[PDB]
């Protein structure tokens, strides 16, 4: 049985095999249990209550009683707790509040944050509402904590009322926090760079507070709204993992503190760097749905957790279960340099391999020749496509191909009639001269007229023009706050920004619920869940290359579905990494994700071409198995390994990609092992017709064989007899 | 479905739960599968045959087949394999032997060497019969592989026949060996020392050899014929585990080599130090029983496995589920310093607290005042005892107690009237002093004469007196080999001394099969599957600290079940630490064990005596759990741990026990979950009468509570409703 | 030979054994070298300047200079270092501050913050004093580091002005930072519990943040202000 | 205690500089008053190392080091205690058993062996003490005036670290012509070769003369094949080596 329960002073918070059990204790609210099912809980658990050194009382009498010792739910300084508090309020000549428990109410259905993104799909979730009051202050927090009947995840946000008649303001405001008994704890994130997104990164919980944060404006390339405090010891078979993930595509921070009794704080939210929430009296503020998320199976168990609640709850219901189209795009392909002539012939080879869309990269609008100018006029250069988009996009058409466009809304450059037209509109500081960064302004989403303008000039694209597909950069960091006409309206302008983001992202994908929409941040630098509640695919990284690919694609479908991840097969040597690859290998690689294609077809031999399009026959029929399907990996591409393997099932279906990055010689073959299947299942094996019962590939397994050399791979594709 | 089945070129041996799957190629055999049920095997992991350089073949045009290469299940030297070899015969003039493969066999039951200890309940087994030839030598080589229909544990063995007109020199011969393909592994063996019997390594498998061994006689204190191969990152609870074991208690090794290519070979057996064996025209040798046990639910897993195989098929079935005596000895409580009216107080009070055999240990006999004479004179001391052993015997009886006695058989002082008549019966080199070891000699039992006086004198002793236990020691080591007429014969002389023990013990225990026979060696000096087959219980360690038998218990449970684990509480401060230790904490820590007493029970305080006859009622009760019940390690004593706590499950009864051992401060408790419970079950905890879930206790767990202090201990007792 | 000494574009702050040589390069302040004493430094471990993604730059045109990448003494947020800042400082609309280097001086002797804790003997020493300025927010920004002749050791601390007709406030301000080149570290610090101080941690460094902080009004029992 | 209910500005802005300011306080306090009275010896505490720091030990040259004063608890905390500041500064009391925060009984040995390597003082009652005792005590006394110099000025080397996996503990002092050690053991093993002690910073060819046995020892000896370090059976037990340089 699950949904919300309030028995006694215990309230209930009951997910499929996730439960949170807290109890009310005198206004204060304790974490009693955040793990595996338990009814009629009694407290075996209990944090046993003793006078600890240093850590005060509410009242005199009482040395037992500590907010500094008592596992809790949300955090607050001032009032004896000294761990890293989640909730901070100034008002008056102070920012100490206490907030206490007055009153829980439960609610059924759809329930979310205005303005934020937030879960669909709820018809069979219940809502936890616990209300809480500072009656010196004035001031109401209320928390929800929504139970899910179809995956181990709780999600959870907050929202706080200025029921005073002074202005208030917010400093801190956490989405979820958790503390977790004294334990040996592991942490997993998602961290790397720029060409190197979503790097797994394992580490000992050790002493004092280690924190992953983005101060950029967007989530960023280096670090994802996401932290796993894991078992001792957890494999990707077993143990319990415990993740944590930011509905939020701005600033953020997560943080893992273990303090001077051993205690472990886990907390996720909004950044309090570059953020201050001015409120007048009446008004509220609500933060971004945090979501936990849990498994005993372990970092498999928590990937297939979590994946699960992004395709049912998060990723768009017209998209979540749609094979995505394989495309070219022509970036890497001519970069600024093409015309209407190029493209065509480019799409004339595109249809003749069998690609299903054309996407029309950076370049086509204004004066945009390189990437000096012209962001902001998102004006067709109809001289480049040789007439009208309208004219380009049948001719797309009339080839058979679905048609794709590029758009940077949220940039301005210094060169641009738009920025003549309105200079203002970009994020400055009076008095400073601009920070560039690829010779480009951002455009400052928190003014209402900016969000109305791009609102208009986009719809406008998108009524006028059958476009099918929609890739949606944004190329920059934000730099030089100061647009407010106070320093706390500045303090408001990022969230603001993010606000205006959704706002605009939001209107436009359900207005044209039918363009598939790819999110990109110089690839991978916004790949978070709240991108991908409005945008169902994302370009995972600008590095095409197979090899440095591996990674990336490991840690880009760690907690996000592969139908999410963006990958193209790119020219050699690659352009990132100065890279010779087989093209078997590239291909291997990109239909480990959402497969598309980004080099000049027309410059390719007659062989190369064919080889093509055998990829892309191949891929249609992996489609379903890749994109529908359950991913286990086998072999991860860490930082000392010299090999990766991924396996999807689905159905009837079972395949297994191996790569091997460098030759080795005298080396005893790797022996890999297949999992999930059935014991007694009969598994014929496509290249040789052999077939094996699911008990030989999962407890022998397979011999792996290659010739001599690097980057080489292969496939082994299964059917169920 | 369960047994051996012969198909074609490939051989299945089917234990529940594990296969050895064989093909005979041309001759060779090799090992294509060990691990998890697979029938109808193709070979998915079959070794990939290329040229290996400086890896030599059995002809001359084909590079592809090499010993060197091929996994396999007995290794030789010469033909091309360089890896360490298990079967090694001289013959004229070389020892090369080319054994290929003739001709299979299965049996049904009873099957096992002839004078060496083999597994009992045989019915529900087969055994397939690997028939080798080297035609050349005119030997034969017979494997013998057992299955078991309910346990995942495999039996092995081999008989060498010398079919030659001339003698022939056995140098090498192991009982077990297995090739497992290159991956990570992990292995874990039980060494230690002395008064640290069976501390529990666990290291990494690196290029090279890696051994445990024994050249002492007896399979030693500082190490235990076990070897555990395991996956890497294997738990408690979850991963791969190959544990190979020796029933023997001599000289053995066990080897894990990893080779050149990464490959790994692993392999138990008679040690080849201080080995060789002659055989004449038509005479043959049998090695020891190896074990192979397989686990996938981790070390928990194989622990389970090896001791459920130790309780159904290899100790005496009168014993296996029958509950122990708790019994006082005295050897802690007055060494050698007693007589008649010492011992009747002992048993008086003894009886008083509830205590059910008194043992007499060392000292009874001969002129035996102290360790420096009389061992080999099996004759009652009557004027200590006070008259015969038969009126003591009555006196003990009439108290209601059982009674037990010390013997030391294969030993001889230098002053004793045995060495007086037969100086020639101790092990020795003409010419060459004696090496002493506590000042006494080892008899050889090798001397058929040695063993007939054995058998003589014991059978008198145990015919002739109503005993109800014996406590079987060996206080030395073998030194000094040099009895044979001839070299070789001496090189023989350390098995044929096991030889003869093994003829003593097997006629002893089953001619008197009513008495429960204890083994010791100075503690755990031979605490292996050799003795355990004639002996139920064992001495775990002379070490009677709580404290330091924390991890001797640890590592004597391992891979045996509690009911051998011989376990007492004795006096503080501790004869061996020196350490003052809580009444409690020594009682909570034998009861983890098979529970006796050896203190001076008549120099205790009538609280003392109270608290003891408080723990002898406890553990009556317990008895049948820690005994007979599921044992479950929750917090392990290793190297760098302050605590321990195991549990164990029988039917409605679970009792955990928890010891701390160094007090903490300002540090969080500790959160101890249980394992292996009803999710749904209710469980009534003794101590406070609250009930908790299964769930609850498995899954959030108790907050151990303590107060400050050294050693501390306590126990929850539950009860399921 | 040690002391403080100005050579062109770089200042050495020269301690017995240790050396912190910084470079002006037009008003920014680059951490060339710290460790080991080095004269007349060259610069074979100049940080290459390349364009780094997402790293912006101070001028449109040079995609390849980035305070995002510069190695440096103190850290701001909004000209384009992401790093951790070290002083920010509220003024009018903003908390953008651009501290940019306009003049070097040099003191003998006793020097220290008034009103806290500050070092003794100070005959055999001298200071550098590196005064920058925002002249957009009227605000002066003064760094000191100063030499020891008689141990490995460097002091620092700063001093904000307020040269503008208005309020502002002072956010954060670290007393040192240092930007340590790419390579394998380990932190040692003190750490422990009430009964249990001091205790001794040590432990890789990882990519992301490890800090070490009291909010108890004092260092505490469960820190110790050092970082090893 | 530590701060709490910070609101006592009067604005947000004066609150925020309050704590911050109550350091300046403090400094303005304990510098007027450490300087006024500068015969005084301050010892700086704060429920024992609360606030063991360069700030305050500019004005106070000792610190409590730790309420903990048992003599095995207090092994980690005098290595973090001396980690960085002079031993000089560290306080260390010889306490009665069974220890008030372990539950703990120590030998009066280590117990004084330990506090030796700190600022040595006593707290207990003494007058609830036996005569044999007190001679203990009075010996204690006697030996560490005698190893003050050593200990309070002299070179501290860390020989074994008491980490949270390490049984024993040990630390060397050189002062001069005067070298010594300090070794402890918390928990009894058995059956486990004695452990080799190597001394660091002597004079290869100095010639160091052992106390207790009257053996003459060079240097290269001491640091290159060292020590084999015997002690009975038992928790807790501790050794001293005293030496001479001649
Ligand atoms: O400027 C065009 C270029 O912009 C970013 O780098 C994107 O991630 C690329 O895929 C491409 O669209
Ligand atoms: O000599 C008597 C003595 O012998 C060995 O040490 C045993 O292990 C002890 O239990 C005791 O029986
Ligand atoms: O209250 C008295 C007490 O105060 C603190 O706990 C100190 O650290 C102790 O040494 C003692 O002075
Ligand atoms: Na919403
Ligand atoms: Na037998
Ligand atoms: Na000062």
């Amino acid at each position: 049985h699950m949904g919300v329960r309030i028995e006694n002073n215990l309230f209930y918070v009951e997910s499929k095999n996730l439960s949170l059990i807290i109890e009310n204790r005198n206004g204060y609210l304790l974490l009693k249990h955040l793990g595996k099912t338990i009814k009629n809980y009694k407290g075996s658990n209990s944090v046993y209550e003793r006078d600890h050194a240093f850590s005060g009382n509410p009242t005199a009498t009482n040395r037992t009683f500590s907010l500094d010792t008592q596992r809790q739910i949300f955090g607050q300084h001032g009032l004896g707790d000294f761990r890293k508090p989640t909730i901070q309020v100034q008002h008056s000549v102070t920012e100490v509040t206490d907030f206490r428990f007055v009153e829980a109410k439960i609610l059924k259905g759809q329930n979310g944050p205005q303005g934020l993104p937030s879960p669909h799909s709820m018809d069979d979730t219940e809502t936890l509402v616990l209300m809480l009051e500072d009656s010196k202050a004035q001031l109401s927090l209320t928390l929800y904590y929504t139970t899910f009947n179809n995956d181990a995840t709780i999600a959870s946000y907050s929202k706080l009322d200025n029921n005073s008649n002074q202005e208030v303001v917010i400093h801190k405001d956490f989405s979820f926090m958790a503390d977790f008994p004294a334990a040996d704890y592991e942490i997993v994130t998602l961290q790397g760079a720029y060409a190197r997104e979503k790097t797994v990164r394992r580490q000992q919980v050790e002493q004092g507070i280690f924190s992953i944060s983005s101060n950029r404006g967007a989530s960023g390339h280096a670090q994802t709204p996401a932290l796993l405090l894991c078992e001792q010891g957890v494999t990707e078979d077993a143990g319990n993992v415990f993740a944590i993930q930011l509905m939020y595509s701005g600033n953020f921070e997560a943080f893992v503190q273990k303090n001077q009794l051993n205690e472990v704080r886990v907390a996720i939210g909004i950044n309090p760097e570059n953020f201050s929430w001015k409120l007048a009296p009446e008004e509220y503020f609500e933060t971004p749905v945090a979501l936990v998320t849990h498994s005993d199976q372990g970092l498999t168990g928590i990937s297939h957790e979590s994946q699960n609640f992004v395709l049912k709850h998060i990723m768009l219901s017209e998209f979540s279960k749609k094979e995505r189209p394989i495309l070219i795009n022509n970036w890497e392909a001519t970069y600024f340099d093409f015309q209407r002539e190029k493209l065509l012939e480019l799409a004339d080879e595109a249809k003749k391999v069998g690609i299903e869309l054309f996407v029309l990269d950076d370049g086509w609008f204004g004066n945009r020749f390189d990437d000096n100018r012209a962001l902001g006029d998102w004006v067709v250069n109809e001289e480049k496509l040789g007439g009208s988009l309208e004219s380009l996009i049948s001719a797309i058409h009339e080839r058979g191909l679905q048609f794709g466009l590029w758009l940077e809304p949220e940039m301005i450059s210094v060169d641009s009639d738009l920025y003549r037209q309105h200079p203002d509109w970009a994020i400055q500081v009076p008095g400073y001269e601009h920070t560039y960064s690829r010779n480009q302004l951002v455009l400052n989403l928190a003014n209402p007229q900016v969000v109305e303008y791009l609102k208009s000039v986009l719809d406008q694209l998108l009524f006028y023009h059958d476009i099918d597909y929609i890739k949606w950069d944004m190329n920059r960091n934000i730099t030089k706050l100061g647009n407010g006409l106070t320093y706390l309206e500045t303090q408001m302008q990022s969230h603001q920004y993010m606000l205006g983001l959704y706002e605009l992202v939001s209107y436009l994908t359900e207005k044209h619920s039918h363009i598939l929409f790819e999110s990109c941040s110089g690839g991978g630098g916004r790949n978070d869940l709240g991108m991908m509640r409005y945008f169902p695919q994302v370009w995972a990284s600008d590095n095409t290359d197979a090899i440095a690919r591996l990674p990336i694609q490991y840690g880009s479908s760690y907690l996000y579905p592969t139908i999410s991840m963006g990958a193209h097969v790119s020219a050699v040597p690659n352009h990132q990494m100065g890279r010779m690859t087989p093209l078997e290998t590239r291909g291997l690689v990109a239909m480990m994700g959402n497969l598309g294609y980004e080099l000049d077809l027309t410059n390719l031999s007659d062989e190369e071409k064919a080889t093509i399009a055998n990829q892309v026959n191949l891929y249609k029929e992996l489609r379903p198995v890749v994109q529908l399907g359950q991913q286990y990996r086998l072999i991860n591409p860490d930082t000392v390994s010299n090999e990766a393997a991924v396996q999807f099932n689905y159905g009837n279906q079972t395949i297994v990609t191996y790569v091997r990055v460098l030759s080795v010689v005298e080396t005893m073959e790797t022996t890999l092992k297949l999992k999930d299947l059935d014991e007694e299942g009969l598994y014929k094996l496509q290249e040789n017709g052999e077939v094996y019962s699911g008990a030989e590939l999962m407890y022998a397994g397979l011999t792996v064989i290659l010739s001599q050399g690097d980057f080489l791979s292969r496939q082994y594709i299964f059917r169920k007899l």
